């Protein structure tokens, strides 16, 4: 029947996915009929590594899941700034009703707002510079566009994934592998195949680091295509990387004393945060993998906080229907709904609601911003609000 | 059109999940035309924290993509233990034909054994005790199967998930969850309708910690239901863990005194190897759910060795085409298949090939064991080999 | 060497193989015109990686290449120890089996350990 273990459009809308003991909830429920109304909350007592912020991911999925169902989803603009403690999105209904759509609500925002937050961290760790997502080969291909989707949003400029940029409405970008310039069986006769075969509006970055040396390839790579070559990519293998920066110089002047100097540099290959704060001023370009696609999931829990207008939830959760109200200075400030801000607690500033409806009763009374264009916000807000790394 | 950023089956099968540089590698081999025979190994250079093992997981999906394809593919038969430099999976023929597919099996392989490593770990770190499956919900739905199946294979006895369960032939179990006892709004009236409502043949383990503290909570479930209640669980929320040890021990005295001596204790709540270690001997059986499911992937690398009988392979990779001897000591033993083992180099005794062939020109000559089979497979190895966390 | 009463014994330096312009030609030079008792050791790392030059040294000279020797350069040691490794492998794969592997640069007792 089917080929890989993975499930369906229909049975995750349809609910099959969930914990078993959800099925069960609803059941007791159902039949000792016990309905009422509930708000739930999401929320987070922690981010991954005890970061401080973390970029919020999946709202758009999830309106499309908790569609056609008898309940409201106020939430947060996708791409939103958060913190631990602050409500993303919350749950209006019969808790019978929506209660079996945890298990794929909380996937849904935890993984995506868990590559995000990894990949913005990198975005402001590399100084803003390009970087480019390469990870999707690290995980299940089922979910490889969610994943190049979110380190887009993150703040990746490009992404590596066919199926991935489309969706999204963008080009994926990448450069050489190691395999073509092993099959053709020559570094030049390589680049020099792809510099003809490939159209021209595609960068030309040669894979140096091979055969011979980076410092040897690299050149060599220059004097072919030359002014063709828009950059170099040095990707070394760990067993190889004595000192990474080092390297990435010696490199840098080898081309710069043979006169190549439009040729920038390019790199890749297992590296985080700590990795590229002590490359950037010297790298022009990132290419990340595993550190955004492997990225840690954001632990978001969906908590009954008030019943029947009642106030009410359980040990270590807060309790009660809730706004988070943010200012221009991104001080954020959660308070309960029974009150409303306008003057910013701390700098005097006008302060804006961030729960906003989504989903009027199965309905989904908002358009959902392209990826894009949300990404614009993740990245305005980093530099509004001054993210630290 | 498509409501989730997942790929459809068809298209993982067709290969539109790929990294663009790696179409363009089809373009130049098959413009220029540069078709020729390649071999193709899958090895890590490490696996995640360095450890020492790991658990083989995907060898079917990989089949089920490169089925109907100009390739052959030997490889090691699923939840094998394996090693850093050994080669999990290899795969002959025109790298023009299945280098389109790196993307998608390589993520198939890494996650897959990624989560079985970490679940085969936990379950070592348990003293074999039971251990139960419970992190699907901290990833993307469209895998909460690939999961499951992995964290089963990986030693999990059971699993949360629906949809995952029968995929393999199995129930998920469960519990209780709080929105059940919250919405019901009394502890007691709550795991009381669970007696009844659920079948008799679903064990009952009472969630206690909600309102009150799991000593009183405790009691009161047993004092209730009493032989009824199989057993309690504790999941005390971080900012109540003082000594969940303590905790733990507290809740078995406060039951020990006032008689209850059947009732054993269930947890589950963010824990690893090191927080299950301080624990297993005061706690019955386990539920863990992130060091699990988003457990880290094995960077998995698919490198050509071997070009039309030539062995060559990049820097950092081992080439030429190869086999792995493993004896019935744990003992493995990667040589070249130029040459045949029959002894054991080390502790003189039979040894036996691990590569072996699973499909023939696109055509796949095996028959693949189900789940709970293989997972046989992973223990006994396991116990076997004397596996050390 | 002298002052003691023995031999003072050596390789190659990276001088002899850039000036002569060749990596084979350079080892070919010293295995004639050097004496027989010199053990005749390659210095293999220069210009490419020490897992191609290796088998190249070896595929000259062959069994009078008594050993390859092993000097990565920091900015190039991720792990020594696998790429001491790998010359191995690619020396055993390719049935070069004689050839000895000698190293030398920056080591203390931890590093040799
Ligand atoms: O940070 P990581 O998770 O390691 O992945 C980032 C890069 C590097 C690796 O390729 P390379 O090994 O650099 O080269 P190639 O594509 O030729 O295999 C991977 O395919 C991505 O392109
Ligand atoms: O190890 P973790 O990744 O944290 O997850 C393991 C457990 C605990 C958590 O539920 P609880 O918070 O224990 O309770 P409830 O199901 O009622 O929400 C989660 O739903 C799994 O059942
Ligand atoms: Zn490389
Ligand atoms: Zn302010
Ligand atoms: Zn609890
Ligand atoms: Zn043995
Ligand atoms: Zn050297």
């Amino acid at each position: 029947m089917k080929r890989f273990y993975i499930a369906n459009e229909d049975e995750i809308k349809a609910g099959k996915t969930t914990d078993v003991y959800f099925l069960r909830t609803k059941k007791i429920l159902e039949v000792k009929n016990i309905r009422k109304k509930v708000l739930a909350d999401v929320t987070t007592t922690s981010l991954p590594n005890n970061w401080r912020w973390g970029v919020l991911v999946g709202v758009e999925e999830v309106a499309k899941l908790l569609e056609g169902i008898p309940v409201n989803v106020y939430a947060m603009p996708e791409g939103t700034i958060f913190h631990p403690y602050e409500p993303v999105l919350q749950i209006e209904g019969d808790y019978a009703d929506f209660g079996i759509y945890e298990t794929a609500l909380l996937g849904m925002l935890s993984q995506a707002s868990g590559i995000a937050t990894a990949a913005l961290r990198i975005k402001i760790a590399a100084k803003f510079k390009p970087v480019y997502s390469f990870g999707i080969r690290h995980m299940h291909p089922a979910i490889a566009p969610m994943i190049d989707r979110a380190a887009f949003i993150g703040g990746c400029d490009g992404v590596s994934g066919v199926l991935g940029a489309e969706m999204m409405g963008e080009k994926a970008v990448g450069t050489m592998p190691h395999a073509l310039i092993i099959t053709v069986g020559d570094q030049v006769k390589a680049w020099k195949y792809f510099d003809e075969v490939i159209e021209e509006e595609v960068p030309r970055i040669a894979l140096v680091d091979t055969f011979y040396d980076e410092k040897v390839e690299a050149v060599m790579a220059a004097e072919a295509l030359g002014k063709k070559l828009f950059a170099v990519r040095l990707d070394t293998p760990s067993s190889r990387r004595g000192n990474f920066r080092k390297i990435i110089e010696e490199v840098r002047w080898e081309l710069k004393v043979r006169g190549y100097d439009w040729v920038k540099i390019f790199v890749s290959g297992g590296l985080d945060e700590e990795k590229i704060k002590e490359i950037v001023d010297v790298v022009d370009a990132f290419g990340v993998g595993g550190a955004i696609a492997s990225a840690k999931p954001v632990d978001f829990a969906l908590d009954i906080v008030e019943v029947e207008g009642k106030p009410i939830a359980k040990r270590g959760k807060l309790s009660g229907r809730k706004q988070v109200y943010r200012c221009e200075n991104g001080h954020y400030h959660v308070v309960p709904a029974n009150k409303k801000l306008e003057r910013c607690p701390v700098c005097n500033a006008k302060v804006e609601p961030l729960l906003k409806p989504i989903i009027e009763n199965g309905e989904i009374v908002v358009e959902f911003p392209k990826a894009r264009e949300i990404r614009e916000y993740v990245l305005e807000q980093a530099k509004k609000f001054n993210l630290e790394i």
